[PDB]
């Protein structure tokens, strides 16, 4: 299990598609690339993930079990993506399901976000629950009907892809509890 605490955005660098599979090489930064070697299974975008191989500071995983239930099939080089090596709250690295971003508000020291949430996981969903968003592990403010409201920190954007995000926007969604 992981914090849901991001600790840096690694930079999609190379994406390979052959099968029903596809090898995503992420450029990581210096103290998270030194935390991790081939086999090290991590969170990105808060989906477990093994590493495969490491070249230089690009750090390669398969995307193939997780590929029609996460956000990585949409993904392009060039992206922003939440990382987090394993050390509530607490979150397993399963995604639950794909959800797409309904509205974002920026303002001055606030992000504001509103995210349509899949129908299938509303029913064990109330306001003030925990819930992972692309591997960050923060409370709802409200949900109305499909929708849930997080209001974050401006600040997260240095160290996360939340500052990328607009409407249409899909994400990775891990439900607690
Ligand atoms: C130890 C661990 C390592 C994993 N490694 C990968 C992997 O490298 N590639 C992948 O596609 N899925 C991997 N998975 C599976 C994804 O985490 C999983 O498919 C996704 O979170 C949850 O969606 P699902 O239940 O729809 O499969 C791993 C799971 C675990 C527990």
């Amino acid at each position: 299990m992981f914090k849901g605490i991001v600790q840096g955005a690694g930079i999609i660098k190379k994406i390979s598609k052959n099968d029903d599979t596809q090898r995503h090489g992420i450029t990581f930064p210096k103290d998270i690339l030194e935390s991790v070697e081939k086999g090290t299974v991590m969170l990105v975008n808060g989906c477990s993930l093994t590493v495969v191989r490491i070249s230089g500071d690009v750090v390669y995983f398969d995307i193939d079990q997780a590929i029609n239930t996460t956000t990585f099939r949409e993904l392009e080089v060039g992206n922003k993506v939440n990382l987090e090596v394993r050390p509530k709250g607490a979150l397993t690295g399963n995604i639950k399901g794909v959800a797409t971003v309904d509205n974002i508000t920026e303002e001055e020291d606030r992000l504001k976000v509103y995210i349509k949430i899949p129908k299938d996981l509303i029913e064990n969903i109330l306001s003030e629950d925990h819930i992972g968003i692309n591997g960050v592990s923060h409370s709802i403010e409200e949900i109305s009907d499909d929708i849930i409201f997080i209001n974050y920190p401006k600040n997260l954007s240095i160290t996360t892809n939340l500052g990328t995000l607009e409407k249409g926007s899909d994400v990775n969604v891990e439900t607690l509890n």
